[PDB]
């Protein structure tokens, strides 16, 4: 089979560029405005996914600036990057067999739900990505379940595609037009331009009630088929929530525990209730959602998957990820954890 | 069988309160907030479809008040309106069987697309209905094919819904989150607060594309994603055309062949309407009217024309003086000789 050679320069350390080899390739995954395909490394056997994206030399690539800044054991890692070609730049990351949306579809059109030891172990693992970007001030903007990435066996969540994602600087106006449809916050449908990194917590939240649900909870073809249906579950924003984040209904506030299905944890419920919150600035941060009693689960000294397998890593928070709220490490970090 | 009578006011005239029987209630269609419904009349057996809607005790129904106002044979006629109950609003419309959508999606699962025939009677319906509304300042802001209702039969085109309509008054801002998806102007997308009714036309000329080429032509579940479509075919936005659309980090890309983008054989004619519809610079798109007046609808004014199925075509010359008043003249070009012979 055709081996290709390029040299390429890690994702991480000082910029020494090698000389990698690899096999197999086959598209696995598209998009817009970019292609990625699946490969082996020649050398370790280890499949690698490349994403390649036309590049305009004469500028700075922001999706791979922002990368080649991440560690975190819940966002797929960066191998290295080299460019072909029109230039292209192309990402070689880890590969990932499996995606949160694939996963939740399988249990849709299957009459089920995604058992909750699941729900808990990926938005616990969300979260934990999403508190360690902002932290740099980077507000993904496209959390959807396509962006999810899993490996069934390990259960491991690896946050993925930085395409959208940018750091946010107060005062600086940014654009409304990013995220995905049904998981966009209700700011970015009023074209807010001064939006924070809660667009990402709002998001979060629709992947959970999503996974609950069996199907996304504010689906809509248009901006304003999207707010009827967030009314229809949140009421009508105050004034206030208004101004926080107008020619619609004057609708009362759905039961959170009407809106799922009876069985649905209490926990998993109010979760969302703290998660989907009109004013941005109430809704929590991801730490504090990682710090939730929904998740006290994953914290208990005898948890184990359904295969039988230990949880994969889920407390070795860094300094940097607790930044946000160090105290809250009391919470994330068990007694029996190291 | 189970039979409802209620009182309902007129669409339009004096308000002479009517008594009406009808049956055979279902569900026919839905909304994030709305449900219409089949019904059959008591007296002539005559099928019409009933819009319900929740009504603010506090406030008009827009749609209503808009739906009054209209009188053309390409808009769905709002027969009678009546309350019910929570107050609801109920819309008393003509019925009519098919939408530009059903037919499209039949056509593109079949792996066919529809005689070119029907593409250019649909397109010509709607930019007519448009030139209509647009001439009372009144901009839909929704259309797409599930709006455009058919009649297979006579191949009659009837705009419909007008729960997103608003009379654009120069001056005022308007929300940016109306239209749906795949159908928006990249003035809508880029927020703009200030677009006029040309967006209903960007929206025209998408369905126009999406019915030469069997999909949607700038899909995508982000609003970055539609951009990018729309990039990859108009080519990157100049400066000033960004300014245009008003309220940016793309790549730059060459114009795609406007030719290259359709399958082949696809009727010069209807590429170059493309074109002037699709236009970044809100102001630069044809005007409804215009549209109609365009050579790809030449074949319509030929005195000849016949429908596949051997019937004369809808009308399609009728125009009033409130349709033309945006550019009296393309009369000279929209009511062809033979439709001026008195007989
Ligand atoms: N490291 C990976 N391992 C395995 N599959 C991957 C990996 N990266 C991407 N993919 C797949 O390819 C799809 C598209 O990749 P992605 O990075 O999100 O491209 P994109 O053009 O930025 N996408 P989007 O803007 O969300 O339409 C993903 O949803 C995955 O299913
Ligand atoms: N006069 C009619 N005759 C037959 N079918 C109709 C009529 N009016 C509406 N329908 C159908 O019902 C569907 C929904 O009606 P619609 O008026 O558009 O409700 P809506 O809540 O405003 N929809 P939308 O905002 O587009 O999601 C239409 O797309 C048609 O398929
Ligand atoms: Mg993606
Ligand atoms: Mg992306
Ligand atoms: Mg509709
Ligand atoms: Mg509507």
């Amino acid at each position: 089979s055709k081996v290709t050679t390029v040299v390429a320069t890690p994702g991480q350390g000082p910029d020494r560029p090698q000389e990698v080899s690899y096999t197999d390739t086959k598209v696995i995954g598209n998009g817009s405005f970019g292609v990625v395909y699946q490969a082996k490394l020649c050398d370790s056997g280890e499949l690698v996914a490349i994403k390649k994206v036309l590049q305009d030399k004469r500028f700075k690539n922001r999706e791979l600036q922002i990368m080649r800044k991440l560690d975190h054991c819940n966002i797929v890692r960066l191998r290295y990057f080299f460019y072909s070609s029109e230039v292209y730049l192309n990402l070689v990351l880890d590969y990932v067999p499996e995606t949160v949306y694939r996963v939740a579809r399988h249990y849709s059109r299957a009459k089920q739900t995604l058992p909750v030891i699941y729900v808990k172990l990926y938005m616990y693992q969300l979260f934990r990505s999403l508190a360690y970007i902002h932290s740099f001030g980077i507000c993904h903007r496209d959390i959807k379940p396509q962006n999810l990435l899993l490996d069934p066996d390990t259960a491991v969540l690896k946050l993925c595609d930085f395409g959208s994602a940018k750091q946010l600087v107060r005062g600086e106006p940014n654009v409304s037009y990013i995220c995905s449809r049904y998981y966009r916050a209700p700011e970015l449908i009023f074209g807010a331009t001064d939006y924070t990194s809660s667009i990402d917590v709002w998001s979060a939240g629709c992947v959970l009630a999503e996974l609950l649900l069996g199907q996304p909870i504010f689906p809509g073809d248009s901006g304003v088929d999207q707010l009827v249906e967030i009314i229809k579950v949140l009421g009508t924003p105050t004034r206030e929530q208004i101004r926080e984040m107008f020619k619609f209904p004057q609708i009362k506030a759905h039961p959170w525990t009407k809106v799922f299905r009876p069985r649905t944890p209490p926990e998993a419920i109010a979760l969302c209730s703290r998660l989907l919150e009109y004013t941005p600035t109430a809704r929590l941060t991801p730490l504090e959602a990682c710090a939730h009693s929904f998740f006290d689960e994953l914290r208990d000294p005898n948890v184990k998957l359904p295969n039988g397998r230990d949880t994969p890593a889920l407390f070795n928070f860094t300094t940097q990820e607790l930044s946000s709220n160090p105290p809250l490490a009391t919470i994330l970090i068990p007694p029996h954890a190291r």
